Formats: structure tokens, sequence, C-alpha cells
């Protein structure tokens, strides 16, 4: 009769439900055992003013200007003048060596991503014994946060431990298109990291040869796009979602139990007749 | 008796169901209030022929060739010849300054990603007063779309507003590995953006010194990988999925109501006895 | 009476359930028809020792050292000495031309991402007829896997087909911050690909002019961040999840059928009275 067909259908449905809940529980198990982080992108009209920690050493900051889409031709390269930016100077011991102190010049970065706001910095280093002409730069977010920070020393070391340190060369103009990545760790601590795309442009010096010994450093800092990349694992960042998933698994188990009970009742009814 | 146990179990299950539906509704609320975009990757056998908007200014395009994995040694650098590409020339006023017109040379980009198709371009600029030797380049997709565009002026300005503008230096060969990102905005408008990885190679000039005043620009355009990155928020891009989520929440609320009704019936049955 | 209201409510609920299951089936259809890959990030304490396939040609590897955060000043540039790395030399025919054999020098890469382990390599090429001074480098993962590979020839060709080949220039120090992307293809084959961020630093040669004809190549290999990017489509990589989705759709269809049956029973009860 159709009774055995209904019993088989309900048994198959119970098997389906228990398989589904077991698969969900399993996938939750690999999600917990293998911590994997999801990636998303957030669009924002205006970026928070970042901090650029430059390490000139003996190089002198000739100029620092804010421009929009265009850097006008230099009136006289190698000549200081027209410093229009908020800069700070900090001394902190290196978190790794603990013997050498790194004197950092913090510069407020560009803010208007949609208008391609450019921070153009000009350095001049007359003489050095270093084999390679470079200036180190470390990108951190929220220059105001550093300025408002109490110690201003441990913050710089914590930013040093972050993976946002690069170097730009002398004798070249370095167009840096930086992008922001915010990671929510397992501990919940926010990690701020920077990607960059670099355009290196050769600089042709028309100055008299007598002054050509000095090295000129040009760097242009710019936001690549109004897209902040957020990296976080959904299972760990949201305990409420984990509880919701467990609750849904429990509900699925209960629906499977209800289907099994209906199957048992139908089997009893069939056996009675 | 077991009646009170069953009543407690059903009450707990109703609490679980209402908590689950409330959590889903809440998470939907933060998804709407905080527009966050998901990221996916699409593999395609052959890329659409892109457009490269070069801005030489006074520089003369000596050569433009399509190669496969290998650029043969130059027969004679600094000498024009063997132009084998589809190029266009467009004049459009700059969307920002509105005083300076940007004359752009559009070049069809590489197509075969799986064979590492290379577009090699050679420019020669004999003399200029600019301090920095650079040529600007803007990457947009579907060069055919520009060619088929009616105005060819507003399209160039719209591409200018996009964040895919870089500069390559003279005296160097610039291997550009470009990658395509397609974003579906809140308005639904498609935004085409380009990432790049740049390899700068110094160029050693063995030409006679008398001709060394001229600047040589070499650029190689190549697709990095057959992976187009699509950025879109699932909640907004799919209104059908939003309606489905709301419908599922309503179904969960109804199942909670059914569980509560079963609990009430069991309580009434227990009270009767 | 309220009977018609209940019948309408149940009919609407059945419509909701069938709409939800139809939407799920549809979205599954576009997921299958349009293969789209999800992106995730995995944090690991220590990276697997990668392989760097250098192609010096006639260039002589002067030096290869492992450093931590700092490269000490060079005692004497252009002078060989202090080779401390595990290197291998392999000859394999190019997978594309099949006429030219590419002699590759495989170097073990950095391992400690959290301490910024640096692999610093120094080459010296006294004379060449090539117009552009460059050395090609191909990044693959698990240098041990290559070392343990039986053929060591087909593996190099397979890595050549991968999109992780770049070039670093002579007369410059190239800080390479490499990042690892692992893709699970439709066939299930693992594809290992590398992104990089390049910092090019000009090298000032204080050596006597008589030896300045020789070209010096400096490269620094470093891991950008302890974040491996995994690209895989969930629907295809997990057949169990696909079966679970189909089973859930079947359960939704059955719940819709149950709601319709309850509606029919209520309608019959209303018609009886
Ligand atoms: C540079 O410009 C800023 C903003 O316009 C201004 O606050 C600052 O005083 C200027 N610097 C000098 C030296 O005038
Ligand atoms: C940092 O140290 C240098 C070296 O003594 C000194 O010249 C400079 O004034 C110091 N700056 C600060 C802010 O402490
Ligand atoms: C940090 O500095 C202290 C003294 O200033 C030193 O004893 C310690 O070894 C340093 N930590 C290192 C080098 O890891
Ligand atoms: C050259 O640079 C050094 C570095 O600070 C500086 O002390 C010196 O005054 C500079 N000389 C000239 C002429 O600019
Ligand atoms: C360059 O090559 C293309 C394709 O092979 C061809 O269409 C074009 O006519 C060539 N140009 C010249 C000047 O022969
Ligand atoms: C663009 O303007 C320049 C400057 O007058 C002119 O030489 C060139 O022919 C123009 N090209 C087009 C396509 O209008
Ligand atoms: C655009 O150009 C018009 C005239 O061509 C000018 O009046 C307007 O100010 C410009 N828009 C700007 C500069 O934002
Ligand atoms: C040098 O370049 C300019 C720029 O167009 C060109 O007009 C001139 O003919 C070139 N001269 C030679 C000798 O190539
Ligand atoms: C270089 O250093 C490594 C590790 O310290 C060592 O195994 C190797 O023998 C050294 N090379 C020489 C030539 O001493
Ligand atoms: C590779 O080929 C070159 C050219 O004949 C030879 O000098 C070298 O020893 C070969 N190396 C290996 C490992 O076969
Ligand atoms: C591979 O090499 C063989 C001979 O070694 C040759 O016949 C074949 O054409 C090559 N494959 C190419 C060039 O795609
Ligand atoms: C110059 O480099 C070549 C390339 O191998 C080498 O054979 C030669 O010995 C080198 N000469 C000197 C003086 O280093």
């Amino acid at each position: 009769v159709f009774s055995v067909l209904l019993i088989f259908i309900y048994l198959l449905l119970m098997a389906v439900a228990v398989f589904l809940v077991y698969r969900t529980i399993t996938d939750f198990r690999e999600k917990l055992k293998h911590p994997v982080m999801s990636v998303s992108y957030k669009e924002v009209d205006r970026y928070d003013a970042p901090g650029i920690a430059l390490y000139p050493g003996q190089a002198q900051l000739l100029s620092c200007k804010h421009h929009y889409e265009v850097i006008p031709p230099l009136t006289s390269p190698g000549q200081p003048g027209d410093m229009n930016c908020t800069t700070q100077r900090i001394n902190y011991t290196d978190p790794f060596s603990n013997q050498t102190v790194k004197s950092a010049l913090i510069v407020q970065g560009p803010r208007e991503v949609k208008k391609r706001e450019l921070v153009f910095l000009q350095f001049r280093l007359n003489k050095s014994s270093e084999d390679f002409s470079a200036i180190d730069y470390l990108l951190f977010s929220s220059f105001q946060e550093f300025l408002q920070s109490p110690n201003r020393v441990g913050f710089m070391q914590a930013c040093e431990s972050a993976y946002s340190s690069w170097k730009f060369s002398g004798g070249f103009r370095t167009w840096v298109k930086m992008s922001l990545v915010k990671t929510k760790e397992e501990d919940g601590r926010e990690a701020v990291e920077f990607r960059q795309e670099t355009s290196v442009v050769n600089y042709i010096d028309q100055r008299p040869a007598a002054k050509k010994s000095a090295q000129l450093f040009f760097v242009v800092f710019e936001w690549k796009d109004p897209f902040i990349q957020k990296v976080q694992d959904i299972v760990t960042a949201n305990p409420w979602n984990t509880i919701a998933l467990l609750c849904g698994a429990f509900l699925a188990l209960f629906k499977a139990a209800e289907f099994a009970k209906l199957s048992i009742k139908w089997m009893i009814k069939i056996r009675k007749r």
C-alpha cells in the first residue's frame, strides 16, 4: 500500500535532515580548526588623514605641499621653501635592535581620495657614506591618533612591527598609490596594514654640475582608490553568529526528530490496520 | 511529570527560533546600514582587448609591437619602424582643470593572457623643459567600447575620473602586469579599475653620445593573470536575494509561532489532566 | 469568518516557501553556469621556504645572505664572498620556444615572516651585449618540493607556465615584498601564484671608475605579510556542500507541501461547516 511508501519517504527525509545538520556541524568544525578569514571592501567618501613616518637620517626636508591631481613645475629644485603640512618629529628606540634610535618625521597624509589629493615631499641630502640612496617610510593610519597618543614611543614601535615599511630612492620621483587594509585578529586587536603601487620616474637635473653631488629625493603620496579592505573571520569575530548557527543546527535536529516521530506514528498506524 | 519537561523544551525552542530570526534581522540591519562589498574572482580564457591611453605630449611613438613571452633584441634603438597595432588619437579637455586639453594616444592592449601577450611601445623625446622624464598612462577596459563610443570625449573624461592612472619613466623599460577589477556600485553603475605590478629595468644606451640627449621610453603591457576581481555587495546587487532573506525570516517567525502554539496546546492538555 | 483568513495566510506562506526554494535553485544555477571564486585569507606563523628561480645568464652570483630586518653596509661592493644559502642549478628547455634552454639558479627563500627575514643576493655581470640590464626571477612555493621532485625539469616548466615571473634591474637594489596566492581550480589542481610589491633604490657606486663598466645587481626578497590568499569556489570545491544545498532545497519543498496540505485540510474543514 501507500503506507510503506510514506514510511520510506519520511525515513529518507529524516536521513536528509540529519545529513544536513551533520554537514553543518562538520563545516563548523573545520572553520574552527582552520581559522580562515573573509575579505570585504568598504567605500568611504573621505579617508582618515594617515601618518607617514619618514626616516631621512641626515636628509633635510626641503619642501612638503598638498596638491590636487597636478604638481606644478618646480621653480628651483634643490632649494628649500613653502612648507605647508603638519609634521612632527619623534625619537624612539628600534623595537628589534634596541641599540639604534630611529628618528622619525611624521607627516599628515592626503585626505581627499575622490579629488586625488597629493602629498609631495622634497628632500636634499648633500653628503653621505651610504652605498644606496634611499629614505625609509612607514605608513600608518590616523595621524591624529598618533598625535593624540600619550607615549608616542610605544605607538611608533607597534607601527614598526606592522608590515607597512618601504623605501623610496633618490634621484627619482616616487608616485605612491597606497591602499588600506584593516584586519580583525583572533585576539580582536585591529591590525592596520598598507599596500602600495609605486611609479618610479627618473629625475633629470638641469642644475649646475657643481651642485650635482647632492642627492634629491622626491616622493608623492596618494590614495589609490576609496576602497578599504577589511579582513576578518565571520565565525570568530561574531560570537552571536556562532550561537545562531548552533541554534539553527539544534532546530534542524529537532525537525529531524519530528519527522522521525511522524514516521513512527505512520508505521504504527499501518501496523494497526 | 514529563508534561512540564515538554512544555519547557518547547518554550526553549520558541526562544531559540525567535532569537535566530532576530539575529538574522539584526545582521540584515547592519548590512544595510554599513554597506560592505564582497570580493570574488572570475577566470576567463581570453581577456577583452583593453585600451591604454598614453599621454606622450611631445614624445613621438617610435614603435608598437605585439609579442609572445619574449621581446627580441632591438635592431637599432632610437629609430622608428614597424608599427603593428591599432591606435587612435583623441583630444579632450581635462575634467578637472578645464583649461588644459589632454591629447591621448589610445592603444589596443594585449588579449591572450594564457600566452603572455606583450604590447611593447617605444617613444623618443628629443628635447623638453620638464624636470621629470615621464609619460602618463591610463588603463581602461574594452578598447572596442571606446572606439565604438559616440562622443569619445565624455568617455575619456569618465575614464580619467577612474583610479587607473600611472606614469612610466624614460631611460627605463617598464614591465607592467595589469589586473582588472570590476565594481558594482550602489547605483548599479559599473566601475572599471586597474591594479598593476611594475618591473623597472635600467636601459643601457650604446648609441653614440651625440644622440644621447634624446630620451627613450620603453613600456611593456601584459596581463598578470586570468583572474578578474569582481567587487559587489550581495544584499544590494540582488534585490531578489533580499526579498528571499525577508521571506525566510518570516518563515522562521511562523515556525516559532507554530512551536509556541504546540507548547500552548501541550500546556492545556497537561492542565486538563 | 477567520477560516478564509487562515486559508489565505497558508496559501501566502506556501507561495513564500516555493519562492524561496525557487530562488535558491536559481542562484545555484547561476553559480554553476557562472563559475565564480571566493577569496579568503589564512594567517600562518612561519611560511614554507619558497624557491626563487633566478636567470642570471652570464651574471655571477657574488653573494647570498640571510638577514633580519637590516642589511649591514657592504664591506666591498663588487667582490665575491660569504655565500650562506642553499642553492641549486637546473637546466631545462623553455616550455614555449623549445629551442633555448633556460639555466636557472634556485635559491631558498625567506622563512620567518614575523621577523622580516631577508634574502639578499648580489650579482656582478662584467660585460654583455644586451641593451637592457635585467635578471629574470620566477617565484614558486616550497623549494623543498622542487628539491624533492623526481624530474626537476617538468616542475620548472610547470612553474614557468605560472604567472609569477618578474625582472629586477642592475644598478639598483630591489626590495621585493612577495605574497602567496593559492588557487583551487575547477579541475582541483593547486595553482601557486605570487604577488609582489617592489621598492627600487638607486645604487651609488664609489668604486674606482676603471671597474665601473661591470654591472651590479642587488635584490632583497622578503615576505610582505603572514597572509596567504586562498581563491576557490565553494560550490565546486565542496561537493558535500552542493549535496547539502540540494537536500535543503528538497526540505524546503517538502515544508511547502506540508503547508499546502494544512491549507487544504483547513479549507475542507471550513467547507464542511
Ligand atoms: C602652510 O599652509 C598651511 C595651510 O594653508 C598654513 O596653516 C601654514 O601656516 C602655512 N605655512 C607657512 C609657513 O605659512
Ligand atoms: C632626536 O635625537 C636627535 C639626536 O640627538 C636630536 O638632534 C633631536 O633633537 C631629537 N628630537 C627629539 C624630538 O627628541
Ligand atoms: C632590548 O633592549 C635591552 C636593553 O635596552 C636589551 O637588554 C635587550 O636584549 C633588547 N632586546 C632585544 C635585543 O631583543
Ligand atoms: C648640506 O646638507 C647638510 C645636511 O644637513 C647641511 O648641514 C648643510 O648646511 C647643507 N649645505 C648646503 C650648502 O645646503
Ligand atoms: C602591422 O601588422 C598588422 C597586423 O599584422 C597589420 O594589420 C598592419 O597593416 C601592419 N602595419 C603595416 C604598416 O604594415
Ligand atoms: C589635437 O590637438 C593638437 C593640437 O592642436 C593637434 O595637433 C591634433 O591634430 C589634434 N588631434 C585631434 C584628433 O583632434
Ligand atoms: C569647467 O570649464 C568651465 C569653462 O570651460 C569653467 O567655467 C568651470 O569653472 C570649469 N570647472 C572647474 C574648473 O571645476
Ligand atoms: C626630435 O623630436 C622632435 C619631437 O617631435 C621632432 O620634431 C624632431 O624631428 C626629432 N628630430 C630627430 C632628428 O629625430
Ligand atoms: C653558510 O652558512 C650556512 C648556515 O650557517 C652553512 O651551512 C654554510 O656551510 C656556510 N657556508 C660556508 C661556505 O661556510
Ligand atoms: C647547464 O648548461 C650549461 C651550458 O652547457 C653548463 O655549463 C652547465 O654545467 C649545465 N648545468 C647543469 C646542472 O646541467
Ligand atoms: C617543442 O619542441 C619540439 C622539438 O623539441 C618541436 O617540434 C615543437 O614544435 C616545440 N613546440 C612548440 C614550439 O610549441
Ligand atoms: C668578469 O665576469 C666574467 C663573467 O663570468 C668572468 O668570467 C670574469 O672572470 C670576470 N672578471 C673579473 C675580473 O671579475
